[PDB]
């Protein structure tokens, strides 16, 4: 294990979360680590491969995804240090402008519990939808008790929301796969989470190891990183607010 204490094989999103991973490779080359950086499409496999061992930790999801995860796939992971922010978004789809809202519109929407949930949030927020009192991080397409358009929820999968934009009215995205898919919140956004919302201090995306791991030198150094003035500053240039650092 004397290699492997030297090493931190993290899973990630490709952007933002490989991107600051890389930057944040000479902060712990220099503190004698060896960054090791995969990238995954999808919000399954970076969970899978830290449970099974293969990974160090993973750098992709928000507290409310790990607590569901380890609910609905029977897994066992820890949050060891809480980053970054990523404003959701409401982004158009076949309709430009939320004034274009009509009866029967279909609304693209992650398909996983707490970002689905999230989804409906933003459109109670927007005024579209209402949801039924106590809904909450959980809520789901039961708990719509006003909907005045009759809009279709229409579940997918996070990382094929961004391509269903001529399929749809309007599409609920992720700040990561926006970004993937060349969107900029602050800019293309019809609507989004304000970094004064209860969503700026809930949907903190983390690093993730087993649970047993989450105070290893190794594990505390990257989060260090990952939370150090060389590491926000390059997240506030970079990404135009799309990409906050949690305090
Ligand atoms: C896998 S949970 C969602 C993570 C995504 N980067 C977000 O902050 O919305
Ligand atoms: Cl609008
Ligand atoms: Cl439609
Ligand atoms: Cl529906
Ligand atoms: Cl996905």
């Amino acid at each position: 294990s004397s290699e492997d204490a030297k090493t931190i094989k993290v899973a990630a999103s490709a952007t933002p979360h490989a991107e600051i991973l890389e930057q944040a490779k000479s902060i712990l080359k220099k503190e004698g680590y060896q960054l090791e950086v995969t990238v995954f499409d999808d919000y399954v496999q970076p969970n899978e491969v830290v449970e099974s061992g293969e990974f160090d930790a993973n750098y992709f999801q928000h507290v409310p995804y790990l607590e569901s995860f380890n609910e609905e796939k029977g897994t066992h992971l820890v949050d060891a240090g809480d980053i970054h922010y990523e404003p959701f978004g409401i982004y158009p789809g076949t309709k430009k402008s939320l004034d274009e809202i009509s009866e029967g519109d279909k609304i693209a929407v992650p398909n996983d519990t707490t970002n689905e949930a999230r989804a409906l949030l933003l459109l109670q927020d927007n005024g579209i939808i209402t949801l039924k009192d106590g809904a909450g991080l959980n809520a789901t397409v039961n708990d719509i008790e006003e909907n005045p358009y009759n809009v279709e929820i229409v579940e997918l999968e996070a990382a094929q929301v961004a391509r269903v934009t001529g399929e749809t009215a309007y599409v609920v995205l992720n700040g990561n796969y926006a970004l993937e898919a060349g969107y900029s919140v602050a800019k293309d956004a019809l609507a989004y989470e304000k970094s004064d919302s209860e969503a700026a201090k809930t949907y903190v995306n983390i690093i993730a190891v087993k649970e047993g791991n989450e105070k290893e030198e190794k594990i505390q150094a990257l989060v260090k990183a990952l939370k150090s003035d060389e590491i926000k500053e390059y997240i506030e240039k970079t990404y135009d607010g799309a990409v906050i650092p949690f305090e």
